[PDB]
């Protein structure tokens, strides 16, 4: 693909992290932590999953950025609406304002309603987004394997503003402990 040169330089924003997740002082690393990080509640936190937002907003323009996942076994990344609930539980599809794909269970799966199974030969160590707003497009690319197209949502209804979104997973196994990074320029 040709969407490097629509780069944009995305931190993480504390406040809507799950209290367990522990955020890099340059708000570009996140990992899981192994107990509650002495934080104080909020009405923007993730309650249920190990989920924090960006702190960019979009509403025009196209976008791109990259995010190493490497070492681990489960973890969800694309965008949502800045709206999407935060308490409780809850499905990752564009009905509830959700644009992602996720490794689980050695499988990788776009969250569509159901699931769609992805077809992926080379296991990715970095993952391109790409957000084309006025267009209604997501893309998602294995940067490790040349740049391959993993998937495309088309005929999005973004429906509001989109903020980066991150899911570390959970780490039950003691095999999921690495961080998400958002990768340089
Ligand atoms: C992320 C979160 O909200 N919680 C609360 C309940 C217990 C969970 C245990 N953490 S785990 C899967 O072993 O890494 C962590």
């Amino acid at each position: 693909h040709h969407h490097h040169h629509h780069m944009v330089h995305i931190t993480l924003d504390r406040n809507t992290a799950n209290s367990w997740l522990i955020i890099s002082k340059d708000r570009r690393q996140v990992r899981m932590g192994d107990t509650h990080q002495n934080v104080s509640d909020n009405k923007e936190r993730f309650s249920n999953y190990p989920m924090v937002l960006g702190a960019q907003r979009f509403s025009s323009g196209k976008m791109y950025w990259e995010v190493d996942v490497t070492q681990k076994e489960a973890w969800d990344l694309g965008v949502c609406r800045d709206s999407v609930q935060r308490k409780g539980q809850f499905s990752l599809s564009p009905e509830n304002g959700f644009w992602t794909i996720w490794l689980w269970q050695d499988s990788y799966e776009a969250g569509t309603s159901p699931q769609t199974t992805l077809h992926i030969q080379v296991p990715p160590c970095q993952i391109g987004i790409f957000v084309d707003y006025e267009a209604g497009v997501v893309s998602f690319y294995n940067i490790t394997d040349h740049g391959s197209l993993i998937y495309t949502f088309s005929e999005c209804v973004f429906a509001g503003p989109l903020r980066p979104f991150f899911n570390v997973g959970f780490n039950y196994s003691g095999g999921n402990a690495a961080p998400l990074k958002l990768c340089p320029l």
